[PDB]
C-alpha cells in the first residue's frame, strides 16, 4: 500500500481540509481553526513518496501531512505540494476513512486567484449535490456555476459526494500571488456560520495589518538609508 | 487495474467520442450534441493517473472524463489531454464495454488542422471497413485516402473495428490554432444525416459570431481608449 | 506481456524489416517492395506502449507497426521511432516467430548517413556469419568491416544469427538529412539480386525526379514572385 | 528488498547520523568523531539504487554509505546526496535496526544555513518528545520552536521517536554556502556534553584556520603574479 | 531477471574489466590485451535495458557488452556508457560468476583525469584488502590513499573483495578530455608485471604518434589551403 492513513476513528466527523493552494487561503484558514479550537495532533499521512522531513511546531516534531482534532472536528493540513498521482492515492484513503466513520460533512478550503483591482473579496462555494448548494446559498455564499477545482479539494469534492457524503468546497477570492490572511478570514467566517463555531477572525486581520505595516516600515527604512548614503557620498566627495 | 469505466450498460449503443484535439472540433461537437439532446450524466472514467480535479458544470461537480446518455446514444467527453499509455488503457476498457453491449456504431469526432486561406472547411471521414466507408460516401463525406489520426480517435477506429464493431471517424477541417464552433457544426450536420437526429447547428454558428463580435468590439474599445489617453496626455503636457 | 505479435505463421519465411531510419532508406525500400509485390496486410504489433494512432492507407485504417505478406515473403514496416527497451521487446517476439517458422532469411533494410559531396551512393552489407558475408560479396555488396548498427536492424542482425537464422543488413548510403528514394532504389536492386524478384526501381527513381523538379519549380516561382513584387513596389511608390 | 542494511547488532546502541547537508556541518562532525574515537568500519548500506562507486579512505575501499563503531556508539556517514524516496527506505531499515537493538539514543547531526553577518554561530536542538527537549535544555542548547528539518535527520527524528526511541537533532548554525569545520566543532562540543566523550575540537578549528590561510595566501600570490606580469609586459614593450 | 550473463565458466579466472571512462584508458588497455593475446569472443551481457545495437568488428556482429577469453584470462569490454542502476545489476551478476568459478584475480582498468601540465603520467592502484595493496606496492605502483572510483570499477572493487576475491583497480593518469593510448600503455605495462604477460605496448605508442602526426598534418594542410585561397582572392580581385 503506497499510502497509510494513521488516524483514529471519529464517528460522524466533520472533516475540514486546507492543503496549500493559491494565496495559502485554505491553508491559513485550516491552520487558524486548528489553533483557535486548541486541537491536538491526532494523526498523519505516511508514505515512502512523501519526501523525508519533520516540521517543528512549538518544539514538537510533526510530519508534513497531518490531522488535528477536537471531539468530532478533524482538520487536515499539509506543508508541501504533492504530485498528482499521490494526491489521488491520499484522497482514496481519506474517503475510505470518511465512509468508515459516517462523516457528517467533508469541507475543503481553497483560494481563487482573482486579479488585483477587485473592490471586495468574496467567498464562493460548491456542493456535492443540489442539497449542499442550497445550504451554502442560505449562508449567502455565491455558488460557482462553471469552473474547475484542481488538487485535493477538487478530488475530495467529487469522491466524497460519490460515496454518499455531504461535501463542499469554499473558495476565498484572493490576489493570487501572496499569503492572504484576509481571504482566509472570509473563509473562516463562512465556516463559523456553517458549523456554529464563533471563532473570532480578529487575530487573522491583525496579523495581516502587522505584516503590511512591517513591509511599509522596512521599505521606508531601506529608502531612507540609501538617501542618507547618497547625501553622505556627495558631502564627502563632491 | 489502472482504469475503471463506471458506466451502466446501454444495449446496442451508438457511442460517440469527442476528446480534446485540434480546433476543439470533436469536443465542441460532442458537447453540443449532449446538451441539445438533453442527455444525462450516466458515467465516468476513474483512474489514479487522471489528475485530481472536479469540473463544475451548471453548479454540479463532474469528473474530467465522463459519459452522457439518452436512450441508446452514449457521448464520451474529456476536458484534459492525456498521456499516450493512459489513452491506450482507456481505449481498451471502452472497447471491452462496447463488445459487451453489442454496440451498433462507434463514432469518433475529430478535427483536421488545415491552414488559413481555404474557402470552405470540409468534413472528412474514414470507416473501420469498406462497408462503413461506403456509408460515409453515401452521406457525401469525402473518404480520407492517406493520413494519420492520433489519439483516442485513431485508437478507437482500429480497436473497435478489430473487435467486429462498425467504427467511424469524422474530421472537421479547421484553422488548427483555436476553438472552432463552425467546424464542429459541419461535423454535427454530418452526424444528423448519419443518425437522423435533426439537431439545429444554429446556436453553434451564433456562438461563433458572438465571440468574434465581442473580440472586434473589445479590440475597438481598447484602441479607442489608448488614443483617448494619448490625446489627453498631449493636451495636459505639451 | 508487453508486446504481442499478431502474425500468422509463414513457413520458411523470408523476413524483410524496414523501420524508420536515416534517409528513410530502409523504410522506402520496404514499403516499395510491399506495394510492387501486391502484398496483403497480414498482421501487426500490439502493445500498450505503442502510442495510440491509426494510419490511413488507401482508405484503410492500419496500425503503426505492421506486417505485409505475399506467399513466403514477410515485410515489416513501422511509421514511428520507438524507445530502446520496446524495440528490444519487439525484436524478441520477432525472433521467436522466425525460429518457430524456420525462416530462410532475415533481412534488415537501413540507411547510412554519409556526407554530401560523394559522387555515387553505395550499398553496404553485413551478414550474421561469414557464410552470409560471402553471399553479399558475390552480389557485389561491400562488406562493412567496422561500425555499429543501432535500432531494430542491429538487434535483429545479432539475435536472429544467434538463433541459427541466416541474417543480413543492407545499408544504402544517403545524404543523412532527407527522404531519399534513390538510395532506397539501390537497396531494392540488391534485394532483387539476393532473392531473384525482378522488381523495377523505375517508379522510385521517377518519384525522386518529380520531387526535385517540384522543388526547383517552387523555388523558381517563389523568387520570381518576390522580384515581381519589388519591381511593383518601386513603380508604385518611388 | 531495495535497501539492505549490513550492520551487526550493537545492543543499546547510541546511533549518530551525519549525512551531507548544508555546510557539511553534520558530516564533518560525524566524520571527526568517528576518527577521533578510532572507530572501525562495521557496516554499510547496500542498494541497487546507490550509484556505483568506492570511496578510498587510507587506501581502503569503502562504500559511500557506511557505519563506524566503537563499543556501543554507531556513527552513520554518507558521501552522496540521495533521492527522497531512497532516503525514506534507508530510514525505515535504520529504525527497524534501532528497535531490534533497543537503541539508547538516536542523534542526527545537521546544519542550519543562516546568513553571513552573525556574531556567534549557535547550536540548536530538537527532541523526539518533551523529555529529550528537557535534556537538551539542561546542556544549554536552544530548543527550536518553529522550522523544518529535511532529509535523513528530519525523517529519523520523527520515525525513531514514533517507534519509542529517544531521538534528537543537533543543528549547527553556519553560513550556508561552504564546508564549515567551525560549526561542526560547535556540534561536537554539544555531543561531548551529551555523551561525556571529551574529544578535543582543536584539530577541527586548526583545519579551518589552515584552509582560510591557504586561500588568502593563494589569492595574494595570484594577484602579485599578474602585477608582476603587467610590470614585465610594460618594461619589455612600452 | 534484468541482466543475464552468457559466459562459460573458466575455473580460477583472472577477470580484467575495461569499461569506458575517462581517457578511454581502461577501455583501450583492455581492448589491446584482448587483441594481442588473440582472445576469442566467449560471451556477453544480455539485457532488455541495453540499447539495441550490433557493433561490427572485422565483419562480425558483436554485442556492445562482451567478454573475450584465452585459457584462464577473461577480458570484459563495453562500448557504451550505462545508467547507474544497470551497472550495479551487471556488477552483481559478474561477482556471482566470479564466486562460482573461484576467480584468482579481479582487476579493473581505469583512468584518472588529472590536468594538462604534468611531466609524467603515473599509474595508481588500489586493492581490495591490505594484501593486494602490498602486491601492487611490490610492483612499484603508487597506492591511492584518498579518492573515489565511480562506475563498474568502483563497484567491482568493493563487491568482489566483500565476496572474498582478490580485487584490484589500476588507474592510468591522463589528460581527462580525450582518448589516450599512452596512458593505456602505462596500465598494460603494470598488467604485464602483475601477470607476467610480456605484451609489447609499442603498437599502442605507435598508434598515438600516428594520430598526433595526422592531426598536425591535417591542420597544416587546412591553414596552407586558406592562405593559398587568400593569396588567390587578392591576385584575382584587388
Ligand atoms: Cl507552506
Ligand atoms: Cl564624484
Ligand atoms: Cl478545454
Ligand atoms: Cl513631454
Ligand atoms: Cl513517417
Ligand atoms: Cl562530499
Ligand atoms: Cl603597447
Ligand atoms: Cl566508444
Amino acid at each position: 500500500k503506497p499510502v497509510n492513513l494513521v488516524l483514529p476513528e471519529v464517528e460522524n466527523a466533520i472533516f475540514i481540509e486546507g492543503y496549500p493552494g493559491v494565496g495559502l487561503v485554505g491553508h491559513i484558514a485550516a491552520n487558524f481553526l486548528a489553533k483557535e479550537l486548541d486541537m491536538d495532533l491526532i494523526g498523519y499521512v505516511d508514505s515512502l513518496f512523501i519526501p523525508p522531513m519533520s516540521l517543528i511546531l512549538e518544539g514538537r516534531p510533526t510530519p508534513p501531512l497531518r490531522f488535528y482534532g477536537k471531539n468530532n472536528i478533524i482538520i487536515a493540513i499539509a506543508d508541501i505540494f504533492l504530485p498528482p498521482t499521490l494526491v489521488n492515492e491520499i484522497a482514496k484513503e481519506i474517503v475510505n476513512y470518511l465512509k468508515k466513520v459516517n462523516a457528517e460533512k467533508v469541507i475543503s478550503l481553497a483560494g481563487m486567484g482573482i486579479g488585483f483591482f477587485k473592490d471586495t473579496f468574496e467567498v464562493w462555494g460548491i456542493g456535492g449535490s443540489e442539497e449542499e448548494n442550497k445550504e451554502l446559498e442560505s449562508l449567502g455564499v455565491k455558488i460557482l456555476k462553471y469552473g474547475s477545482i484542481t488538487g485535493m479539494s477538487g478530488k475530495l469534492l467529487w469522491e466524497a459526494s460519490r460515496a454518499g457524503l455531504k461535501s463542499y468546497v469554499l473558495l476565498g477570492e484572493t490576489f493570487g500571488d501572496r499569503p492572504d490572511p484576509r481571504a482566509a478570514a472570509n473563509v473562516v467566517e463562512v465556516l463559523n456560520k456553517m458549523l456554529g463555531l464563533n471563532v473570532s477572525v480578529e487575530p487573522l486581520l491583525k496579523e495581516a495589518e502587522m505584516i503590511e505595516e512591517q513591509l511599509r516600515r522596512m521599505h521606508e527604512q531601506m529608502e531612507e538609508a540609501r538617501r542618507k548614503m547618497e547625501r553622505q557620498y556627495e558631502t564627502m566627495y563632491l
